[PDB]
């Protein structure tokens, strides 16, 4: 309403301004992990395949026992080990009534359609980062904790920083055992620890002695020449897990029999137009080795 | 801590192409056939010509 000033004539009552229909919004969470994995099509409930093991050790002869009998090793026929894949499902629904948009300002329909896919993209990324197993994927933090892949210790939690170029090597010297080395790998850093990995003083430092003209224009990050992935889907402020490394090979391939499907209901719902969206996918890998998620522990 | 520590001036200009060992200009060949950390060897050198 208007009530001061109202001099000397009658400045209506209320609703005395131009209305902005234009929507705007902040830079929220981006999606960066659910866009870089190999995609496996399949038409069944599960898919099973066979993986052999290494061989072997053969015991050399005693130099005198040349037939009857040779006293060489007995090599046991290596079992082909099955690996089976399980595709979980999710769905979301939405509706509006035909009597609740013609009354007001027509800006509905693609607004809702973007929001449900945006919400779905966030839930897939959040699940790929973090899982328990209760109908969701085993996300990377709670996969890279069952294989023993952790270091003691990198820093100290919210006080006395020291997480420098050295820690990437300390993580990498546990990432191997026996062949996770070379290029073809990527590392993912929390938003909070991305700012703290910038005090050094080593490698990518604050000096032209440490590097050439590589930053340009805001200290981007590239420890040991590697690319850095920023993400805030890791829960810092604790002695938890927030730095993660992944190697790109035969493994880390995601199985699905369907992508996103979107479908429409109305007859006979008694004036309800309703949209359903479904997806079926999982994140899994072959062997349970060659990943590290730190941890980053303190007291 | 050495070589490429604080200062990249500790070496030829490696930064680039992927942190490969070139110790005294020689390529280092890895071999995951050595036993665990004990009184055992870890670094072996061989020169051959005949």
């Amino acid at each position: 309403a208007v009530n001061q000033s109202s001099s000397v004539e009658v400045s209506s009552e209320s609703y005395e301004t131009i209305f902005s229909q234009r929507i705007i919004r902040d830079l929220q969470k981006e999606l960066v992990v659910g866009a870089l994995f190999e995609e496996l099509p399949m038409s069944s409930k599960i898919l099973t395949m066979l993986v052999e093991p290494d061989a072997g050790k053969a015991t050399w002869v005693a130099a005198s026992t040349y037939g009857t009998d040779t006293t060489t090793g007995e090599e046991v026929k290596g079992a082909l080990k099955e690996i089976h894949f399980s595709t979980y499902k999710l769905a979301a629904k939405s509706f509006i009534t035909d009597e609740t948009e013609e009354d007001a300002i027509f800006s509905l329909l693609p607004l809702l359609r973007k929001r449900l896919i945006e919400a779905h993209a966030v839930s897939i990324e959040e699940a790929f980062m973090t899982g328990d197993g209760s109908g969701k994927p085993k996300g990377l933090l709670t996969l890279a904790s069952e294989d023993s892949a952790k270091v003691v210790t990198e820093a100290k939690a919210d006080g006395s920083v020291l997480v420098t170029a050295k820690t990437i090597s300390k993580l990498r010297r546990k990432l191997g055992r026996h062949g996770l080395k070379l290029s073809k790998l990527v590392l993912i850093v929390s938003m909070d620890a991305y700012y703290d990995l910038l005090e050094d003083e080593e490698w990518q430092d604050v000096a032209q002695v440490g590097n050439d003209s590589v930053k340009l224009q805001g200290q981007v990050g590239r420890i040991y020449g590697l690319p850095v992935v920023v993400s805030e889907y890791f829960p810092a402020k604790a002695n938890s897990a927030e730095f993660a490394v992944i190697v790109y090979k035969d493994n880390f391939v995601m199985p699905r029999q369907r992508a996103v499907t979107v479908e429409r209901e109305r007859q006979a719902g008694k004036q309800r137009d309703a949209y359903y969206v479904t997806q079926r996918v999982n994140l899994q890998r072959y062997f349970a080795n060659g990943v590290v998620s730190g941890t980053y522990a303190a007291s």
